[PDB]
DNA sequence: ATATGACGCT
DNA sequence: AGCGTCAT
């Protein structure tokens, strides 16, 4: 048993949307900025935030007019909004630049607009053989941080720290035994400096990464050292790091389950999960959660890097909160249309680029009096890439919710509308 | 009154 | 198929 079988990495762009705005507005470069969505209610919900604006304390979800309370220098690059909602075309088109690069190395799995898991297992056996045993040098890793080094019997500069830390790791390394989990992790951490350096080469976009043995730890190390650096995380640094690591951090456990993992066990850290055996664990969460949250605090997860760049489900959403809420037949046709037209714009730019037709179409709504993000999923075969079809397709599918005799309006007002095309074909 | 996309379960 | 959960 090891869980050091694979080598897996998680690259991720340092404040992506800011970087995409900055490559057209040079005034934004080396300046503390955010990126705002719409512009009326509190100036617009801030989604992306530069790192110079973070050092004044500006957060996402925060409302533009409220960071302009925290941040005077907050040169605010507005998101392009179109058809009344969002238009994220600047970025979804950049994101597809960045993932072309990363696949020149290993077959990755798209994980966000801005990040991608990548399995480097095969290509590590590529480089390791290309080595006759020629030890790996520091120069090859100009920006890699080694979790848990330096140490033992022991400058102040953050970047001298990084040298004498990289320098310890390499010296204790079995450059011959091509099977050591810390020699494969280490070749792999090169493919990623070369991956990430060629990104900023071909895009001007800056990335950070994280490189352990599974995917939950690749992420946990991506965001250790940021921005513009990587971090290898050894299966031996795992017990160290995991010990002060909050359960709420780990991918899956950020939510309701997290609390129960914490509450039901009486815990606050990943490392304290070690003491409960697996079938022991399974009795409080399930047959799959115990099998998982056991080997997790042992830095063993076996979620595979699922080979996928072009996603599934093309989707287009628009909220109508509070006083906006649509209560009118005529409204819920125009918004359905304007939603059905951006889908039309996205779905074509799919079909030529990616060789697939979606056959499904999922309408959703929310009502002025529900908390659930969605209060009704309803579905109907997408046959033709027509807005006016999809628009009128989608009214038939939902009309049967208007609790009214007033067919002049809508009872009760809708606070959300969502069109999503799933079940792509081979076109 | 913060727009997307995935997945496990039923 | 639809809904809850979770991540960004
Ligand atoms: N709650 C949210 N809602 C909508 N969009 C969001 C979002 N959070 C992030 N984004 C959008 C905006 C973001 O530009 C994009 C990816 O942002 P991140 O992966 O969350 N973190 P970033 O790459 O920005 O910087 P760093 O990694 O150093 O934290 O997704
Ligand atoms: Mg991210």
């Amino acid at each position: 048993a090891t869980g050091q079988d694979r080598v897996v990495a998680l690259v991720d762009m340092d404040c992506f949307f800011v970087q995409v705005e900055q490559r057209q507005n040079p005034h934004l470069r080396n300046k503390p900025c955010a990126v705002v969505q719409y512009k009326s209610w509190k100036g617009g919900g801030i989604i992306a935030v530069s790192y110079e604006a973070r050092a004044f304390g500006v957060t996402r979800s925060m409302w533009a007019d409220d960071a302009k309370k925290l941040c005077p220098d907050l040169l605010l690059a507005q998101v392009r909004e179109s058809r009344g909602k969002a238009n994220l075309t600047k970025y979804r088109e950049a994101s597809v630049e960045v993932m072309e690069i990363m696949s020149r190395f290993a077959v990755i799995e798209r994980a966000s607009i801005d990040e991608a898991y990548v399995d480097l297992t095969s290509a590590v056996q590529e480089r390791l053989q290309k080595l006759q045993g020629q030890p790996i040098s520091a120069d090859l890793l100009p920006s890699t941080y080694i979790e848990g080094l330096p140490q033992g019997p022991t400058t102040v500069q953050k970047e001298g720290m990084r040298k004498q830390g990289l320098f310890q790791w390499l010296d204790s390394l079995q450059i011959d035994n091509l099977t050591s989990p810390d020699l494969q992790l280490t070749v792999g951490a090169v493919i990623v400096e070369e991956m990430r350096a060629a990104i900023e080469r071909e895009t001007g976009f800056q990335c950070s990464a994280g490189i352990s043995h599974n995917k939950v730890l690749a992420k946990l190390a991506c965001g250790l050292n940021k921005p513009n650096r990587q971090t290898l995380v050894s299966h031996g640094s795992v017990p160290q790091l995991f010990s002060q690591m909050p359960i709420r951090k780990i991918r899956s456990l950020g939510g309701k389950l997290g609390a129960s993992v914490i509450e039901i066990l009486g815990i606050e850290y990943m490392g304290e999960l070690t003491q409960f055996t697996e079938s022991q664990l399974q009795s409080h969460f399930g047959e799959k959660n115990g099998s998982w949250l056991y080997a997790m605090c042992r830095g063993i997860e076996h979620d595979p890097v699922k080979p996928r760049q072009l996603p599934k489900t093309i989707g287009c959403s628009k909220n109508f909160p509070g006083k906006t809420a649509l209560a009118t037949r005529e409204q819920v046709q125009w918004w359905l249309l304007q939603l059905a037209q951006e889908l039309e714009e996205r779905l074509t730019k799919d079909r030529n680029d990616n060789d697939r037709v979606a056959t499904q179409l999922v309408v959703s709504i929310r009502v002025q009096g529900d908390k659930r993000l969605s209060s009704l999923r309803r579905c109907c075969a997408l046959t033709r890439y027509d807005a006016h079809k999809m628009s009128h397709d989608a009214f038939t599918v939902i009309k049967n919710c208007n609790t009214s005799g007033i067919q002049t309006e809508w009872s009760p007002p809708l606070t959300m509308l969502f069109l999503c095309a799933t079940k792509f074909s081979a076109s």
